[PDB]
């Protein structure tokens, strides 16, 4: 059983015996390719003083299943949309959080519509950006230039 | 600047403007091949209600660098003792936790000594699995499995 330390806006914060518990919603994350470039975001980022590289990802809200708040994000935060393949999960730090987030493939993008910056970058570069301390990674920027050099290539 | 509204034993929580943050220590993680197997490890998680496929991680503590972090939970979780090469890093959920994961590989492992279990298996078949829905990932099972697709191969 929980107990309730803080209830907010994108988490909880829960004692659980005695373990610390971070409720937070779930999250999606959106990998897309175009002439070799993937998408990434950055944006400022207060928990961490910094803007890692990212690709786009947004939470969960009432009412949406993850393919639809992936649509919504992409949409949002990059103007296009694209056929859409569920990939796979993960739990972002299940020592202390419930946050899991969606991955999802997007294909065939059309620009839709005309605080985030949109980084088209090759996933080599920013690989070896990341390589020699030029740029931070996100869990889901990491997981986009992973996957792509295992199956995308 | 931010204001603490819990400071505890793995995690602090703070406000920052509208922002709830987060601030945890770093974590470390060890990805492992042997005979096409990969180290992964699976304990109850009591954040998530279950035991997701893990790689062998654990958090930096007090008077250590990652390697040695690294070293240690390889150590304490397997009994195994390998030489570590860094790979790369990652913050698992920027948005609301700092919490960063140094990433490293290891080779030529030994046993050094006779709650958490001990999972050898195929990344191949580990990604199998999750697409059926017979396992979950932790963002560091994830990380191994496609790393390894990228370049174990
Ligand atoms: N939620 C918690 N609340 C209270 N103490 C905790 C909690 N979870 C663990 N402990 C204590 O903290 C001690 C030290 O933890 P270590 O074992 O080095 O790490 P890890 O494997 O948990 O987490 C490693 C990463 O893997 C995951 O992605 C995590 O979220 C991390 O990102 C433990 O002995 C526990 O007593
Ligand atoms: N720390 C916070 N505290 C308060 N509200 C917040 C915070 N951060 C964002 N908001 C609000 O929450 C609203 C909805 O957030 P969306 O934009 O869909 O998501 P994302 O891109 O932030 O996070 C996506 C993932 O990427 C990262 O890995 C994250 O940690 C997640 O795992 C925002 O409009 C903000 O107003």
């Amino acid at each position: 059983e929980r107990t309730y330390l803080y209830r907010g806006r994108i988490l909880n914060l829960a004692l659980e015996g005695r373990y610390e518990i971070v409720e937070h919603k779930p999250a999606v994350a959106v990998i897309a390719l175009r002439e070799g470039r993937m998408l990434f975001v950055r944006q400022m980022r207060p928990a961490v003083g910094l803007a890692p590289l990212e690709i786009p990802a947004g939470l969960i809200e009432p009412g949406e299943d993850p393919l639809e708040a992936a649509r919504r994000e992409l949409a949002e935060e990059t103007g296009l949309s694209g056929d859409l393949t569920y990939l796979f999960s993960y739990f972002v730090s299940p020592g202390f959080t419930d946050e899991k987030t969606h991955v999802f493939l997007a294909e065939n993008l059309k620009e839709v519509e005309a605080a985030i910056e949109v980084v088209w970058m090759r996933p080599e570069e920013a690989l070896e950006r990341h390589q020699r301390g030029e740029v931070e990674f996100s869990a889901t920027g990491l997981v986009g230039v992973l996957y792509y050099h295992a199956f995308l290539r």
